[PDB]
């Protein structure tokens, strides 16, 4: 259906490009800085309907602060982890939602090309437990607000 | 030849669907946080070349911050401002590398349809003698230095 390749054992290969996505989010940690991005056609389809179609990918991407002095303020610094998340009543019949969550890496698990689903109690459990709308944090996430709420992608006049 | 559109008068309107745009970075005021966006064309054209195509449009969104506590950090808030500027050897041919600054709305100036092209003390001074690349602060844009410097999108196996 959707945007997500897998490999022949079932694990899902790095999306790729997905710095091209909708990003529909990004979070501050009081350290680190996470850009959320949802992959264009789910994003198109929660538009019109404000629904995450099955095929939805999700990717959260982390980064370490830079410091900038003049001419003050903080800013991307590098590349230090990457999340997934992908929607599929079919591959993911039995999960919570039909989400399956992914690490690529993160601070110190080393960078995967293919990553294995992850356990409830590691990822899903906390996302249906507290995650506004079908275990995606929508509550922090003001893109995909204004695009439920009027449709649009930008301010308009 | 870009993205950009202009009234009779020559005034820049409202991009449309910037958000879906190119995110290129995103950064924090210790208060507001600011994303920054490339049109696709001018992304694309970036990443083969490291240049910004004659036609490049950038948009600096301007955000609030919301407090998040458990299930501890800050997100994206309240929308408050909306500036954006223009590269057009053309139409800018007697501004400093023939960019044009503009700004949409910030804390209290009201959202204009249309936005007139600023004065270089203004705007453009500051950008040709602090920005890295052209006139847009290209260091502290981690999406373009890894588009330049590997044609990439995204992390890589
Ligand atoms: C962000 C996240 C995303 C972005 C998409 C989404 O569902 O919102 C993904 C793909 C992901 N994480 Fe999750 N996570 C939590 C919260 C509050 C946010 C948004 C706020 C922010 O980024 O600051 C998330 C919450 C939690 C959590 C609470 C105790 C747990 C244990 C997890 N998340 C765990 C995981 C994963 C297990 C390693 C994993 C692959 C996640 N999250 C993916
Ligand atoms: C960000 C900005 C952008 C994003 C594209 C870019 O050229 O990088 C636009 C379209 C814009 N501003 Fe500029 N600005 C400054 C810095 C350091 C950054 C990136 C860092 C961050 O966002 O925290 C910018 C610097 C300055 C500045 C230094 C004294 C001045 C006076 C201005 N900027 C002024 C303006 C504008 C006049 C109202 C205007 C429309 C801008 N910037 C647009």
């Amino acid at each position: 259906a959707g945007v997500a390749e897998f490999n022949d054992k079932g694990e899902l290969l790095l999306p790729k490009n997905y710095r091209e996505w909708v990003m529909v989010g990004t979070q501050v940690t009081p350290t680190e800085i996470r850009t959320v991005y949802v992959d264009p056609e789910s994003y198109a389809h929660w538009k019109k309907t404000g629904e995450f179609r099955d095929g939805t990918v999700t990717v959260k991407e982390l980064v370490s602060v830079g410091d900038r002095k003049g001419p003050n303020g903080y800013f991307m610094g590098d590349y230090i982890g990457l999340e997934a998340s992908v929607k599929d009543s079919q591959r993911f019949a039995n999960e919570p939602g039909n989400w399956a969550f992914y690490i690529f890496y993160v601070p110190d698990t080393p960078l995967v090309a293919a990553a294995k689903n992850l356990p409830t109690a590691e990822c899903a459990a906390c996302h249906k437990e507290n995650a506004k709308t079908d275990m995606v944090f929508t509550q922090f996430y003001p893109v995909l607000r204004a695009a439920k709420a009027t449709g649009e992608s930008g301010v308009v006049a």
